[PDB]
Formats: structure tokens, C-alpha cells, sequence
């Protein structure tokens, strides 16, 4: 679209619509979008930042333009649509996207004796591109701040854009790359016109939004013996002298834990356990020393959440996984060090019916060969791949957590679900960059080669549109008695959850999961 | 082709995570150090620590051999030091084995 | 309705309106905060509103005059139902629509 300064490019349509089988999500924000790095693109490091470990040592750019980021549950479903989602249905997945960036309003900034003047400039330009064939780094995937607000009349500002490449310390290698990103085309717009972009989702599975009601060691009938036997006794009962013996007997309705089964929990890579009562802690600094890590060309990154394990067993609420669970902040929590209050700790009890607890062993195996004089040895499986028989479920999806990240553009992709939950696409929404076009100041009257750094101060605003629609596998429960469903709370609260207080803030009090619905094994 | 981006550096170096992690255990300060709960949000100084949402490739550890005879133990290990499978009562070298990168 | 007047189930819509918040200049360093600094703005304009009305005309079969509402024939300061010296316009009593009569 085009057209002239004093016409609307485009109306606010926030709402979503429910079909039979398909949602559609549409949220419309206002933003703001400032000039960053000054125009310029600038080489980063951790020496830029400060410097402190090789463990957190960087190479990469800072540039110029911003990005748009939708990559959150929150920013198509209100709270209401979301208990709509998962107290009625088993799945859901996404279908398409239609993006448009309208009522684009450009604004230049004088600032002159103290005096703040704020007037339109009519003939100033933004620029908007996707980068459709992922030529660029894909930042979207990494629950980075900077996404539309939850909450429709809240406005936000964009985030900028930079990126990672190769590093030796705080130095680029050979393989290091360098990206400008006016090396791409790019859409310019004033403010009477308005951009559009459509996009389809590939095949990709259905979100479980459903709990087992069984668990893996329970799926026999519990009123039959089986055929099979196992090994019961290897030592003779009763009498003075007791000796070797070899006793078989089946399995049975009271020897559910010796049967033959079929199947195997999910993969392991075992976590410390933290209490949520700081009491009941070890006294010591373990954040670090404690943590369960990955090693990658000398450097060390927490494995966070990682594997889609329980966070605890049964009557053990209070303890969580050290870095195994997505951890959000409830609404003004601060960057650093804040309290347990100040936290939302997600549990992921409901997948123990599958998949091992996050703090225990897998199992135990044997490490030697027993005889008269060396008695059974065995160990305890702290990491476990994936073996044939396996199953498992993966992490849950939040209201207020991401949806879909990029999957690697490698070789080799085993189960190539994002670990912090959600969708993996191998062409995912692509990035949307957005700048503000320099607008040189007054040139010198005497020709000057040096490129021009006098630029007329400006900021750019406007609005934003995004529509998913979304797939959904309806829940044909055949249970006979009632399930469990999301509620708000029936009793007397000072404020309503999931509104506004008396200053006008919106919060989200608690992450909510998709996990109420039952279904068996 | 090579990557020219690791898979512990995919985020975006300018902007935090809106996800935080366990960052102390312990009081900082004072004389009687006690049990707290702290909590971050992994940013640009933090990478180590940000929510990710890969996993590095599977291993099966080798020995490691300098090209320089007077780095390494002074021992036969080419055969005693050597990564190996197990099939039928007999082993065989994983030779070259799962693909891993040489050298940091 | 109690307070007089036509009971809708689905009465006129309510029209709602506001001015689009048009952020200040946002700082040149990403923060996630919600933007509070805005141009201060108002906005004016015209609305017309057209209703049809269904009328019930009079058809009294009386010999005699009706009652009918009427502006009193005698010399006042101002005339009812306009403005005065200084512009400003008053209703002075309440019409209602209770003049002409029928039998029961
Ligand atoms: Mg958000
Ligand atoms: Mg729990
Ligand atoms: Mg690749």
C-alpha cells in the first residue's frame, strides 16, 4: 500500500476467532523505534563489554537497525484464549502469519537551549526488510526481551539487532563474517505507506497439550500374571547353610516392578536438585561449580533447561532442577540476583509418566561379572542417550514462553524440538529489520570526502500487526468422570489476576502451561 | 562448508534473555556466609549461562597425542591408551570413529 | 426502563474512541520497559447523529378543545428556550408528552 499524509494506512485489529479445528490470533501494538549505534555498525567483543572469562568470551556487531520479535505465546493469546486452548484441546500447532507495519509516523528532535521540540518530518523515510532466504543470524529463538507487550495498550520499543560470529577469546578468526544488512533490498516508506509480508509454516507436529494418565511401568493389566519369567531368587531360604540356587518366577499383580516390558523411559542428563527453602541447601557456591554443562571448543555453557525431564517425583513440590526448567520474572523484576519471590519457577511433573525425574539416575546398570568370590556390581546412569524403545514427551509450552525457534542448519538434527519448548522450523518466521534512514544534517559548502556524521536527530513510530492462525487436535476425552481444567480462582482478591492494578500495570501472576488435559498411554 | 557461528553463540549479543537462571546459592558479604537464592537474566556478559536450545553433537572420547614426541608419556599406549568397541569377545579400534573435532 | 423511555434488547451500540498514543523519542539503548513518555494530544471534530422516528397521529373525535403545551403569551426579559445577554442557552422547565387525551 500507498497513498497521502493526511489518510490512514491501516486499522487496529486486535481479536482472535474460533472455527472448527483452527484459531486465529491477531494482536496490534504501537512501537517506537529510536537511530541506533548512531547509523553505524560496530565490531563488539567481550574487550568492548568489559572482559572477565573465556567462558563468556564474544566476536560479532552491533548494527544499526531494529527487529521485530512476536516469538512468545503471549503475544497472540490473551490469558482468556489460552485457557480457551488448553482446557478443550490435545494439540496445536501453527498454520500461517500475515505481518503488516502501518500509520508509520516519522519524527525529528531538536534540542536547542534546554527546549524540547518534537515536530513530524513528512519527507523522512524507514526501512523495512525480511531477511525470506536466512542470510543473516538468526537471533529469534534465544527468549531475548523485546517482544510485542502482552498486554494490547502497552507500547514498546523495538530492540536492536546485532549478532554473533567466531571467536578466539575477544579476536575474530579466518571463518569470522561480517554482515551488512544494507547489502539486502529493502522496502522505504514514508509516512503514507505501509508494509505487508505473508508466511507459511511448514509441517511441523502437533503441541501435546494433554498429561498422561498412565505412567510407562503401569500399562499391564493388573489382574493377570504374565507368560515370561524372570530370575527371582539365586539364593536357597531357610536352613543354616544357605547356597546357590536359580528360582524363576512370572510376573504378577504384586510384581509389577519385575515384568517385561516393552518400552523405555525418555533420554537423561541429570541435574542438581535445589530446594525452593534456601534451609535445605547445601552452604556453599554451587550456581557454577554444581551445574550441569556442555563443553564446546574450551568453553563451558549450562545445559539450560536442557532434556525434557520431570522436575521431581512424587510429594517433592519444593524441589526444582538447577537450570532444567524455564524460569520467568514476575512483572518489574530486575536483571540480577533477585529473590525467589521475584521468580516464576515452571514445573514439568506431569511428563514423570514417561520420562525420568531431572535430579535422579536414569537406573542402574551392571559393571562387572559376578562369580563365587565377586559379588554383582552395579552403577548408577546419570546420562542417558536415546535407545531403541524409548519414548518420551518434550517440555511444555508457556503462555508467556517462546514458540518456535530455527533448527541448525546442520548434517545431523536428532529430534529437533527447541529444548526451551516449542516448534523447530528449518525456515521459521524470518527476521523483519527495520531502521530509520540517516538523514544528513547541512553539508559544508567546500566539497569534503569524509563520510558525513552530522545527522538530523529522529525517531520513527507506528503500528504493527500479526495474525497466526493456528491448527488444533480437539480433545475426544471417553474418561468418565471430570478432568482438570485451568480456573481462576473462585475467592476474594484485592485485584483481578491478569488485569491492571490501580497504576495501570498489567502483570502476568503465574506461567501457565498447556498440560490439564488427560489422556492414557 | 565450515559454520561461522558456534552453537553457544547464536543469541543476540546486545539484548537480555527474558528467562532467568540460578546465579547464587550463597550470601556475598559480611562474616557468616548462609543458604539464599539468586537469580538472573543471562545477557551479553552471561552467555555461558543463557537459555539455549541445542545440544552439541554426541562423543565418544579419544586420547589425545601431540605431534611434538616429547609432550607426550613415555609408555605404550597405542593400543592400552586407545578408544575402542567391543563386539563377540574381541576389540576393535573406533577408528576414526564418531565425528569430533581434532583440537580446541 | 424505570426511568422512562424504550426497553431495547439490542439498543444503539455504544461508540467508543480514543487517541492513538504517539510515543516521545524512546531512549538510543534498547530497554524493555513500557514506554510512559508520550506527545500530549487531543482531538476535536464534528459527529452527526439522524434518527427516524415512527409517529401515531392525533385523531380526536372531542367536540371541545385539547390541552396543548404552549409558550406563555406575556412579556419577559428573554424568551424561554434561548440564550441570554451573555450566550448561554437554558431549558427552563421539563416537557413532557402528555398533552392531547383519549378515552380509556
Ligand atoms: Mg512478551
Ligand atoms: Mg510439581
Ligand atoms: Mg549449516
Amino acid at each position: 500500500g500507498a497513498d497521502g499524509v493526511g489518510n490512514s494506512s491501516g486499522n487496529w485489529h486486535c481479536d482472535s476467532t474460533w472455527m472448527g479445528d483452527r484459531v486465529i490470533t491477531t494482536s496490534t501494538r504501537t512501537w517506537a523505534l529510536p537511530t541506533y549505534n548512531n547509523h553505524l555498525y560496530k565490531q563488539i567483543s567481550n574487550s568492548t563489554s568489559g572482559g572477565s572469562s573465556n567462558d563468556n568470551a564474544y566476536f560479532g556487531y552491533s548494527t544499526p537497525w531494529g527487529y521485530f520479535d512476536f516469538n512468545r505465546f503471549h503475544c497472540h493469546f490473551s490469558p482468556r484464549d489460552w485457557q480457551r486452548l488448553i482446557n478443550n484441546n490435545w494439540g496445536f500447532r501453527p498454520k500461517r502469519l500475515s505481518f503488516k507495519l502501518f500509520n508509520i509516523q516519522v519524527k525529528e528532535v531538536t534540542q536547542n537551549e534546554g527546549t524540547k521540540t518534537i515536530a513530524n518530518n513528512l519527507t523522512s523515510t524507514i526501512q523495512v526488510f525480511t531477511d525470506s532466504e536466512y542470510q543473516l543470524p538468526y537471533v529469534l529463538g534465544s527468549a531475548h526481551q523485546g517482544c510485542l507487550p502482552p498486554f494490547p495498550a502497552d507500547v514498546f520499543m523495538i530492540p536492536q539487532y546485532g549478532y554473533l560470529t567466531l571467536n578466539n577469546g575477544s579476536q575474530a578468526v579466518g571463518r569470522s563474517s561480517f554482515y551488512c544488512l544494507e547489502y539486502f533490498p529493502s522496502q522505504m516508506l514514508r509516512t503514507g505507506n505501509n508494509f505487508q509480508f505473508t508466511y507459511t509454516f511448514e509441517d511441523v507436529p502437533f503441541h501435546s497439550s494433554y498429561a498422561h494418565s498412565q505412567s510407562l511401568d503401569r500399562l499391564m493389566n493388573p489382574l493377570i500374571d504374565q507368560y515370561l519369567y524372570y530370575l527371582s531368587r539365586t539364593q536357597t531360604t531357610g536352613g543354616t547353610t544357605n547356597t546357590q540356587t536359580l528360582g524363576f518366577s512370572q510376573g504378577g499383580p504384586n510384581t509389577m516392578a519385575n515384568q517385561a516390558k516393552n518400552w523405555l523411559p525418555g533420554p537423561c542428563y541429570r541435574q542438581q536438585r535445589v530446594s525452593k527453602t534456601s534451609a535445605d541447601n547445601n552452604n556453599s557456591e554451587y550456581s557454577w561449580t554444581g551445574a550441569t554443562k556442555y563443553h564446546l571448543n574450551g568453553r563451558d555453557s549450562l545445559v539450560n533447561p536442557g532434556p525434557a525431564m520431570a522436575s521431581h517425583k512424587d510429594d517433592e513440590e519444593k524441589f526444582f532442577p538447577q537450570s532444567g526448567v524455564l524460569i520467568f520474572g514476575k512483572q518489574g523484576s530486575e536483571k540480577t540476583n533477585v529473590d525467589i519471590e521475584k521468580v516464576m519457577i515452571t514445573d514439568e511433573e506431569e511428563i514423570r509418566t514417561t520420562n525420568p525425574v531431572a535430579t535422579e539416575q536414569y537406573g542402574s546398570v551392571s559393571t562387572n561379572l559376578q562369580r563365587g568370590n565377586r559379588q554383582a556390581a552395579t552403577a548408577d546412569v546419570n546420562t542417558q542417550g536415546v535407545l531403541p524403545g524409548m519414548v518420551w514427551q518434550d517440555r511444555d509450552v508457556y503462555l508467556q514462553g517462546p514458540i518456535w525457534a530455527k533448527i541448525p542448519h546442520t548434517d545431523g538434527h536428532f529430534h529437533p524440538s527447541p529444548l526451551m519448548g516449542g516448534f523447530g522450523l528449518k525456515h521459521p518466521p524470518p527476521q523483519i529489520l527495520i531502521k530509520n534512514t540517516p538523514v544528513p544534517a547541512d553539508p559544508p559548502t567546500t566539497f569534503n570526502q569524509s563520510k558525513l556524521n552530522s545527522f538530523i536527530t529522529q525517531y520513527s513510530t507506528g503500528q504493527v500487526s500479526v495474525e497466526i492462525e493456528w491448527e488444533l487436535q480437539k480433545e475426544n476425552s471417553k474418561r468418565w468422570n471430570p478432568e482438570i481444567q485451568y480456573t481462576s480462582n473462585y475467592y476474594k482478591s484485592t485485584s483481578v489476576d491478569f488485569a491492571v492494578n490501580t497504576e495501570g500495570v498489567y502483570s502476568e501472576p503465574r506461567p501457565i502451561g498447556t498440560r490439564y488435559l488427560t489422556r492414557n498411554l
